């Protein structure tokens, strides 16, 4: 159950696929809560590939759902990412989560 929610600009196009590595300013946000994690801090802007279930199944399926220059927001479901568990410490159980996701990359 993502649901994407695009800010507009970018092209619109250049849509992800596999064996393709790319390049996300992420932001983790909390419903609820605050803030959890941000690239934007460290400003190393997280390369990673995609279908190598590396990320979470909410942020892999927004990831494919966007194009080249666009700012989405993610809204994530429990069930996909971490609420039957949680992160100990970090995520709660049963947390639906917030990601204001820009796709600046490469391939």
């Amino acid at each position: 159950g993502v649901e994407i929610e695009t800010i507009s600009p970018g092209d619109g196009r250049t849509f992800p696929k596999k064996g393709q590595t790319c390049v996300v300013h992420y932001t983790g946000m909390l419903q609820n809560g605050k803030k959890f994690d941000s690239s934007r801090d460290r400003n190393k802007p997280f390369k990673f590939r995609i279908g190598k279930q590396e990320v979470i199944k909410g942020f892999e399926e927004g990831a494919a759902q966007m194009s080249l220059g666009q700012r989405a927001k993610l809204t994530c479901t429990p069930d996909v990412a971490y609420g039957a568990t949680g992160h100990p410490g970090v995520i709660p159980p049963n947390a639906t989560l917030i990601f204001d996701v820009e796709l600046l990359n490469l391939e």
